[PDB]
């Protein structure tokens, strides 16, 4: 017997393209979402060009709409020129993505005035999130109450940091923040199996105690997100290794495997991937779509995953307990057992759905 | 210019059919919903006879189909004799409501014993809210830990409850709850006005300390709801009145007022009245369906609303900025400019469409 979920969302995902298309694009980034029982998918402004302007977003949003084979928005970045540039097509973006610790030379602030300048001039009711770790966490939540504002932090990955966005929420601050699978299913423990290349990841692969924390504080979670952040074999195992695990796979079922063994109920599981990233990011619903979940099914997750171009996984070897059977995006079969059945292009801007748009006062 | 927001959701109605059809049906009541702007009630059952039992709630969905003009769910009520007996229909009611203070002979629970019965029995995925004032908000939430689930609080209206709440929330605990529009805007400063009969409401109008209290800890409040309970002036005036207020025609109004006086943003009243009332009893989305607004347009309440068969309200005489102008529900013009244009019985039970089932484990 299957159990039919809504649509979930993926509002941290690395979609590669443009100019990293080797290790994933459109087409296959979103077969691999569709894969994993997620409909709509938020893909981050990290990419060559990255996308710091209207060009740039506007090359992507083409890409997308004839690449992506399920539904998405498209976030913007934070550059040190930009601010005060993207009031014209903020509206049409996810939000604005600030990096605000290790990223590539065109993502980099120099300043907290910059951060400020970016809140200051961003407008005020389009979703803005932050990789942010340890101190910084603290840093932005300042930078968000001088300006009087909402800031969503990206892939929470420790005790400190929990703890910290705990006692802001105590505090009545308006944050939100999102976790990733790997933050809840790998830790320090798993390092001699990974090798310090496949297991560089940024935020790194926290302590059991962080685990722990994150576990013991889930009401303080608000989504999960995959950080699916694709780079090949070859790269992850060369001299050079860049940061990121793909996760849109295995998302799922590692967390419907949490879910069988008590450690967090379906309910909270579809706050975290369904409700809570539509009302952070006021994303539309999606009409006739549903996913359809075995929860009995045992299975050992293999070397690579089928679809994403990464080919490879981090959590090679972890048993689980649940699989996506069925995937319908509105009212077509999109997945079946394996199978991809929407070709590229099926998917569309949902920020260009009426229903799509973020509500402003006039 | 017109704001366009997303069908907003009540889930705190008394429509009183069946059995009090003087004071509100099916239809008057989902008309004065419509003009308030939402699109979506949750409808209580100490009606007469109570929601009580599978009869009496198949009675109710037929009333509420044939009549209703907008969308619903239908609570059941916990009795002295009914915890076990209930799973049948459990799914298909919006939740299970406790009355733990003042109520009906029918829904009245003389012993603790008796919630604890009813937070075992009824299926633990779906919704159990409460009438719980003071130190009832404590009992009722021991009771939910005792059996390791969640409660929704209804119509917090003192710092005492809301505080409580507070500290709920900061140790982890899964409560949520909303506040009605009249202990936001009225208090015991009003009470000379409206007098003793008028006045009568439970929970009862707060101090103005009460009242500011819920201001500072709007990020506690998951939801606004009305409470509309419509009874007739002869009611109220008589000698032994009912306590309640109606209150669908002009919570939105009242709020749009605050949010343009800078009191709380636009987004805080959407995820108050549309994203968390979804999230916490699993409503499903609304297809084609949206309120438009106009929010520079000043006018005061009057004795008494065009839709409630109440004839009266407690707001005669306040001053709002924010009015309806049109509402439109799956496709159709269901209201615009003080006329509603969808007949009795356009509306649906949301249970039963596909999307609006509580998902729940096998
Ligand atoms: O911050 C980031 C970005 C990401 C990427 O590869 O794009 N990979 C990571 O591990 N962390
Ligand atoms: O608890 C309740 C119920 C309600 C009603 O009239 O049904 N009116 C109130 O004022 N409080
Ligand atoms: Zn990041
Ligand atoms: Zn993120
Ligand atoms: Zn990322
Ligand atoms: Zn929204
Ligand atoms: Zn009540
Ligand atoms: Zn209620
Ligand atoms: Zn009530
Ligand atoms: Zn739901």
């Amino acid at each position: 017997k299957l159990v039919r979920l809504p649509g979930l969302i993926d509002v941290h995902v690395h979609l590669r393209e443009p100019g990293g298309t080797h290790k994933e694009d459109f087409a296959s980034g979103t077969a691999a979402a569709l894969a994993g029982g997620i409909t709509m998918v938020c893909a981050m402004p990290n990419t060559r060009p990255p996308i710091i302007d209207a060009p740039a977003l506007a090359l992507a949003q083409k890409l997308a709409e004839a690449g992506a084979r399920c539904d998405f928005a498209l976030f913007l970045g934070a550059s040190s020129e930009n601010a005060g540039t993207l009031g014209t097509v903020a509206g049409s973006a996810a939000g604005l993505k600030l990096y605000l610790n290790e990223t590539l030379s065109e993502l980099r602030l120099d300043s907290v005035v910059q951060w400020m300048e970016h809140f200051e001039t961003w407008p005020s009711h389009l979703p803005i999130v932050a990789h942010a770790e340890q101190q910084t966490v603290a840093a932005v939540l300042m930078v968000a109450q001088l300006t009087q504002r909402s800031v969503h932090i990206c892939h929470v990955a420790r005790k400190e940091e929990i703890l910290l966005i705990k006692a802001a929420k105590a505090r009545g601050l308006p944050v939100t923040c999102e976790v990733a699978p790997h933050h809840l299913f790998l830790s320090h423990d798993d390092l001699e199996r990974l090798g310090p290349g496949k297991g560089e990841v940024r935020p790194e692969l926290g302590s059991r105690q962080d685990v722990e924390a994150l576990w013991e504080n889930m009401a303080v979670i608000d989504c999960f997100a995959s950080d699916h952040a694709p780079h090949t074999l070859e790269e992850k195992c060369g001299s050079r290794p860049p940061p990121g695990f793909p996760g849109l796979e295995t998302m799922l079922p590692l967390l419907l495997t949490a879910v069988s063994e008590g450690r967090l109920s379906l309910d909270d599981l579809l706050q975290r991937l369904h409700h809570n990233p539509r009302r952070i990011f006021h994303l539309p619903p999606q009409e006739d779509t549903y996913v359809e979940v075995d929860l009995e099914h045992e299975w050992t997750i293999p070397s690579h995953m089928p679809f994403s171009k990464a080919h490879w996984t981090p959590f090679e070897g972890q048993k689980v307990k649940g699989t996506v059977r069925r995937v319908v995006l509105r009212g077509e079969v999109a997945y079946i057992d394996g199978q991809v059945l929407v070709p590229p292009g099926y998917g569309q801007d949902v920020r260009k759905w009426p229903q799509g748009a973020v509500p402003q006062l006039p």
